[PDB]
């Protein structure tokens, strides 16, 4: 019962903020620019400093034009309204939203320990125990965001930072969508894709327990499980049924991974009747102690080295780009909800 009570209230506190969102509340000159932390094909992200509080944040800017002409409108309006209706340890906090002529901005509490990726490719693969406490997260984050209609689909280390408490904060919630039963847009990381994404299927929540089998095996090998020079040759061993292990592995964490990794929807451990409880009981996880984990009791397998909030030496050089904003305004139909 502690548990449907939970979620009953983070359901009912996330429709609340879901039904009226907030809007416009700050603006780029309050803010100043520090350094580009991150770039794709339709924005980047900075570190900035609000200039009257000194707090750093990091601010996600996208450009209308290229939203609109990669067909990602719908999606970063869900972005947008999602993260600002929900509320748990391990989901970056939204603070601010707002838009102008040229760009759509969120700002986002900066974690600076940098990406799980990076660490993970530094000391090569995660032991048992460390992959487990990042898994974890996962595990209670996927229960609570199912619970409420969300489904995420874009895990994967490079968009799991890690904070000042050696801890995960979920960021990029560009692919995350309110889904009551099935939805069908082909999104997400060729190597995290569930069989069914790949074969053009009305899919659900299952494909973010798919995935997270692949977050499990690529933390505690190394690598992920389906790998290849072309998206093709990637997706045929996916869609194939069979999975390679290394010997180091345990037995249970085999036993974990054939059960998430498992092709057929219908079968796939956080799909079935029990739900979440099949993971949160499997033996791999005997020795979690999941409230206190999600009060934050646990010690960290490492902190992440860093000086200061506006350290940003856990992340990486990118060429510094003008934040140019038109004189006319762009695209404001599309984002009149923004
Ligand atoms: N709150 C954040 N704090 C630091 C960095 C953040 C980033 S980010 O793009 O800079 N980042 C690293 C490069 C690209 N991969 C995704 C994660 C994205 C979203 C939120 C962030």
């Amino acid at each position: 019962e502690s548990v449907k009570e939970f979620l009953a209230k983070a359901k009912e506190e996330f429709l609340k903020k879901w039904e009226s969102p907030s809007q416009n509340t700050a603006q780029l000159d309050h803010f100043d620019r520090i350094k580009t932390l991150g770039t794709g094909s339709f924005g980047r992200v900075m570190l900035v400093k609000h200039k009257e509080t000194g707090n750093h944040y990091a601010m996600k800017i996208l450009d209308k034009q290229k939203v609109v002409k990669l067909k990602q409108i719908e999606h970063t309006l869900n972005e947008k309204r999602i993260l600002q209706a929900v509320n748990f340890p391990f989901l970056v906090k939204l603070e601010f939203s707002f838009k102008d002529n040229s760009n759509l901005y969120m700002v986002m509490e900066y974690v600076p320990g940098g990406e799980m990726f990076s660490h993970l490719r530094r000391i090569g693969r995660f032991s048992e125990p460390h992959a487990r406490f990042y898994a974890a997260q996962i595990v209670l984050t996927f229960e609570y965001l199912h619970s409420l209609d969300l489904i995420y689909r874009d895990l994967k280390p490079e968009n799991l930072l890690i904070d000042q408490q050696g801890y995960i904060q979920v960021t990029d919630f560009g692919f995350a969508k309110r889904v009551k039963g099935r939805t069908w847009t082909l999104c997400g990381t060729p190597e995290y894709l569930a069989p069914e994404i790949i074969l053009s299927k009305g899919y659900n929540k299952a494909v973010d327990w798919w995935a997270l089998g692949v977050l499990i095996y690529e933390m505690a090998a190394g690598y992920p499980p389906f790998f290849a020079d072309q998206p093709i040759q990637i997706y045929e061993k996916i869609v194939s049924g069979k999975v390679r292990f290394p010997s180091h592995f345990s037995s249970d964490l085999k036993d974990l991974l054939r059960n998430l990794l498992q092709v057929d929807l219908t079968k796939r451990f956080g799909n079935l009747k029990n739900g979440v409880n099949d993971i949160k009981n499997h033996k791999w996880f005997a020795t979690t102690d999941w409230i206190a984990i999600y009060q934050r009791k646990v010690e960290a397998p490492f902190i992440p080295k860093f000086k200061g909030p506006g350290d940003t030496s856990n992340f990486d050089d990118y060429e510094e780009e003008e934040i140019r904003v038109s004189i006319n305004e762009k695209c404001g139909k599309e984002f009149t909800e923004f």
